[PDB]
């Protein structure tokens, strides 16, 4: 398939070169996979989700995304226009309030929720969790991410937007999950993107156009935005059978565009998520 005039991030993940505008991807498009978007919720009624998005869990008075962050990342995972895996099922886990903040215990609970809730869902092609959230280091948040990964969920987490070594942030620093840095459309590391040895992959993170609440769209930046690219990519690849949840991060790293990013600090991987699709 070929989506012309796609968001640059989508075009980038299907390109060996920057600066193209068409997103290429196998038409299976992640059908049969599921992606949990652990964030501020998902405006499931957004026409861009085509009925494939639903709130499965909230820890606040409403499952509504009154923030937009989670709708935006869910859109990058699997919305029809702005999504990597345009046929995946999107499950919203609102661990962040509408101010985009959530206690670590809530975040941990939501991660443990997903590890269990996937047994209530039909995801024969596999389960992904997109964690576009970050805070200071926490062995308990890391262990919850590790448990989620261990349970058979491909966990993609944001490296963080502190322009710092992600070793001091959670769940970014958890080794067993896929820690995602941000790049821009000129294949530069996003100025805000965390880095370090714990980073597994870079995805498009600067000026990422996707869905927003109120049935709208908007472009925002963050490793929070690169994560759904990798999460959507994992779901896409798992649907293709090219990898499993346990090995998707390694597979994405192996098949990534290598050495194409600039301003990657010494010791950080120079890997850009790449669907390796040949039309
Ligand atoms: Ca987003
Ligand atoms: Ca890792």
């Amino acid at each position: 398939a070929a989506q012309t005039n796609a968001p640059w991030g989508l075009a980038r993940i299907s390109s060996t070169s920057p600066g193209t505008s068409t997103y290429y991807y196998d038409e299976s498009a992640g059908q049969g996979s599921c992606v949990y978007v652990i964030d501020t919720g998902i405006e499931a009624s957004h026409p861009e989700f085509e009925g494939r998005a639903q709130m499965v869990k909230t820890y606040y008075y409403s499952s509504r995304d009154g923030n937009g962050h989670g709708t935006h990342c869910a859109g990058t995972v699997g919305s029809r226009t702005y999504g990597v895996a345009k046929k995946t099922q999107l499950f919203g886990v609102k661990v962040l309030d509408d101010n985009g903040s959530g206690q670590y215990s809530t975040i941990i609970a939501g991660m443990d929720f997903v590890a269990s809730d996937k047994n209530n869902r039909n995801c024969p092609k596999g389960v992904v969790a997109s964690l576009s959230l970050g805070g200071g280091y926490s062995s308990s948040v890391n262990s919850a991410a590790a448990r989620l990964q261990s349970s058979g969920v491909m966990v993609a987490v944001a490296a963080g937007n502190n322009n710092a070594d992600a070793r001091n942030y959670s769940p970014a620093s958890e080794p067993s999950v896929c820690t995602v840095g941000a790049s821009d459309r000129y294949d530069r590391r996003s100025s805000f993107s965390n880095y370090g040895s714990v980073l597994d992959i870079f995805g498009p993170g600067t000026s990422i156009l996707s869905t927003w609440i109120g049935g709208s769209t908007r472009s925002i930046s963050g490793t929070s935005m690169a994560t759904p690219h990798v999460a959507g990519l994992a779901a896409y690849l798992m649907t293709l059978g090219k990898t499993t949840a346990a090995s998707a991060c390694r597979y994405i790293a192996d098949t990534a565009n290598k050495g194409d990013l600039s301003n990657i600090p010494f010791g950080t991987v120079n890997l850009l998520a790449y669907n390796n699709y040949q039309a």
